[PDB]
């Protein structure tokens, strides 16, 4: 099982997957290690090796602070890295079906994590089931996060900004030059990702030099037009200078502020990263991204192709348990009105006190919901609608006004193995295990219905990658058009077709709230 690339030969391994076999290549380098003078710089093309690269084990994860908000709790630690942390982390993984195909569709996964955390070696990102069941080739790459991936000085090639996004772009370039040798069709590539990875996929749609590197796109719970996605270039010069003051590298000569940072330790950078305020994420760098995503969308400046977008029913709950008063994973988080208004101050830092009164009126005082859970559920809807759902709906509507086919889903199933409490519902991030087919292993002790639901989701995802349409006697997933705006619910009982998701709420965020 040796495949010959353009930089050398790589060895793989065969995995027993669901009574069959899947060939996996874990840890193929796609760029020179960004060590020394290459730190904070854009990735350089990988050098050649005459030997055989073994690629039989998940490579290193990029340096990142780990989540320690809930010690020992699996619901938080399942997202922490599971390999050694090092700056030498620019590697990718490939999963080829067995027997080897000849022109298989390729699906490339881009993990999320607020552009500060994440790795492709997580168990929930294991592509072997998807390659087995749907006979697609699955690719995933590690890209730099935090300051080491998004430290920005305007126009300074020592730290230009969006380095982590260029890491993804170079990994897409590797697929165009090498996936044919593995049995994949370089003209049938689909990008899919979740949260910050969905922001990444939607930024590749807005980056012209990425257009020829893929065919279609899938956005799970994220889009680059979200309020938290992209900063301006001056906003990114600040924070970069603020970090320099905290770490002790303040210079009046800018290009040598980076020479001081290149000689600090990676753990030293991570400890001062958090004191700056997404502290180091995508910016309008003028190279990868030339304008704010909302401007590029209004100008029609994006790749014209099909997209598949969707959100989960309870997007906001995961946000609230990490920094909102009254919320806890150890009780029902029944909050008072005072705690509600303090939650708005956290998630709406600059808005006025009348702006917060507008939110409270449209989500609470406009109706008669006198349940004890009113303020709690409404604050989940406020954060979910403002930060995830309504931006994703606006992204899909823009692609539809221009005449591109789009498909929208509404995930409603809560995993029977969800470790978080019940008040959090269908959380941000917990559709991924159904997309990657984890309920198919009967030893994982998912319900039989969850295995069926997972096979359905994997089929719809793979159909969209292969044919540009997720759809047969099953419930048809209609096209999302700008007028009717039909979407499909994803659940274990019976998927339903509805129209205009959260329409009243999104009309408040896009038509009325900007005016207060
Ligand atoms: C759900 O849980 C949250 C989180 O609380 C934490 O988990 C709980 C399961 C429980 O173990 C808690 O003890 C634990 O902190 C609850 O929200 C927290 O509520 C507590 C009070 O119950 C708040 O702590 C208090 O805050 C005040 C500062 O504004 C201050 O007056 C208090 O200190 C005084 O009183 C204590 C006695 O409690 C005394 O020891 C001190 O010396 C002092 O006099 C006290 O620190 C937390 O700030 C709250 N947390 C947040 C994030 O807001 C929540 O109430 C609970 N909900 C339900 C419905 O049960
Ligand atoms: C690569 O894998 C082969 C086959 O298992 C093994 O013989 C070899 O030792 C490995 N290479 C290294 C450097 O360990
Ligand atoms: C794969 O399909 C593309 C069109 O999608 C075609 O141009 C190409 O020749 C095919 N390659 C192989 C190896 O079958
Ligand atoms: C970043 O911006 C804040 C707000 O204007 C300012 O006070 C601070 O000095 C800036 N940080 C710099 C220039 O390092």
């Amino acid at each position: 099982i040796i495949v010959t690339t353009k930089n050398g030969k790589v060895r793989g391994m065969n995995l027993p997957v669901l009574g069959g076999t899947v060939t996996a290549f874990l840890g193929i380098p796609y760029a020179q290690p960004p060590l020394g003078r290459l730190r904070f710089k854009k990735p350089q093309s990988m050098t050649k090796w005459p030997d055989i690269w073994n690629a039989t084990k998940y490579a290193n994860s990029c340096y990142q602070n780990t989540d320690q908000s809930f010690p020992g709790f699996v619901g938080s630690e399942m997202w922490n890295p599971n390999t050694e942390l090092s700056e030498d982390c620019l590697y990718l993984n490939v999963w080829i079906p067995a027997p080897k195909p000849k022109n298989a569709t390729v699906m490339i996964w881009i993990y999320g994590g607020g552009f500060q955390t994440g790795t492709s070696s997580l168990h929930v990102y294991d592509g072997k089931f998807l390659s087995r069941v749907e006979r697609v080739i699955v690719v995933s790459m590690n890209y730099r996060v935090g300051a080491l991936g998004f430290l920005a000085l305007p126009g300074n090639p020592e730290a230009p900004g969006n380095m982590g996004l260029f890491d993804q772009q170079l990994a897409l370039q590797w697929v165009q030059k090498n996936i044919a040798a593995f049995g994949g069709n370089p003209k049938s590539v689909t990008l899919f990702g979740e949260s910050a990875g969905a922001v990444s996929v939607s930024l590749h749609l807005l980056s012209p030099r990425s257009h020829p590197l893929f065919a279609r796109a899938i956005l799970q719970s994220g889009s680059s037009n979200a309020p938290w996605a992209v900063t301006s270039l001056y906003e990114a010069r600040n924070r970069t200078l603020t970090l320099a003051k905290f770490i002790g590298c303040s210079r009046e000569n800018e290009t040598e502020i980076i020479k001081c940072l290149r000689n600090k330790d990676p753990q030293e950078i991570l400890q001062n990263e958090v004191f700056v305020v997404v502290n180091f994420g995508p910016t309008v760098d003028g190279d990868f991204l030339t304008d704010l995503p909302d401007t590029l969308l209004q100008l029609g400046q994006f790749k014209k192709t099909q997209i598949l977008v969707g959100v989960n029913k309870d997007e906001g709950t995961a946000f609230l348990v990490y920094g909102a008063p009254g919320f806890s994973k150890d009780n029902n988080s029944i909050i008072t009105r005072k705690e509600f208004e303090e939650g708005l101050k956290i998630f709406f830092p600059g808005v006025s006190e009348f702006g917060k009164e507008s939110i409270l009126f449209h989500y609470m005082d406009w109706t008669d919901d006198q349940r004890a859970e009113n303020y709690r559920d409404a604050l989940d809807d406020v954060v979910g609608d403002y930060d995830i759902i309504c931006p994703a709906l606006e992204f899909t509507k823009k692609f539809s006004e221009m005449g591109n086919n789009a498909f929208f889903y509404y995930f409603e199933h809560r995993s029977s193995k969800l470790p978080w409490p019940e008040w959090m519902g269908v959380m941000h991030g917990y559709e991924i295990e159904f997309v990657f087919g984890l309920p198919l292993e009967r030893r994982a002790n998912y319900t039989k219905a969850e295995e069926i639901l997972s096979r359905s989701i994997m089929k719809r995802w793979a159909n969209f990658a292969k044919y540009g349409n997720p759809n047969n006697n099953s419930t048809r997933w209609p096209v999302f058009k700008s007028n009717e705006q039909k979407y499909l619910t994803l659940n274990a009982e019976s998927p339903r077709v509805y129209t205009k998701l959260r329409a009243q709420q999104c009309r408040f965020w896009t038509l009325f709230f900007p005016k207060v």
